């Protein structure tokens, strides 16, 4: 994806980490697999780790969250033949100041 | 290199990416290479990315 935007463009995606070697063979097809996120100043190697987690929501994988931010007229490459939750919906964006988030139950006015 | 100057020493070197594996074929006849740097207190392993990037 080519930022054309003008504006800084946040991207998330994941990684995913099966719990046994079973599950990555039959979502994979692969069990040795690999993603690779470039940018001109993100670049980032990941590979699939295969372990078992105490049930989480009734889970015992795990899938990692990373984000980056894109100036205007960057660059990103996917590459990967595994294990990857693709990005479907980015963000464009402009910060403004600094702020902070308030921890609160209080009603909104 | 061993730091034989009394002082500290500043070293500056890099990794090259190629664009497209035929130049990784054509300079370093080879598809898969690898650059490590070890010190006593820095220790990083580099392999190159090749991918095609805005000129």
């Amino acid at each position: 994806y080519a930022n054309n935007k003008e504006k800084e463009v946040l991207v998330l995606w994941g990684v995913h980490h099966p719990p046994n070697i079973g599950d990555q063979r039959a979502l994979y097809h692969k069990e040795n697999a690999y993603v690779s996120v470039v940018s001109s100043h993100y670049s980032r190697k990941f590979t699939p780790e295969i372990a078992k987690r105490p049930k989480v929501r009734d889970q015992e994988g795990r899938i990692n969250y990373y984000w980056t931010l894109l100036e205007p007229g960057d660059t990103i490459i996917f590459e990967a033949n595994g294990n990857l939750i693709a990005p479907r919906y980015a963000f464009a964006l402009s910060r403004g100041f600094g702020s902070g988030i308030i921890n609160s139950n209080a009603p909104m006015d």
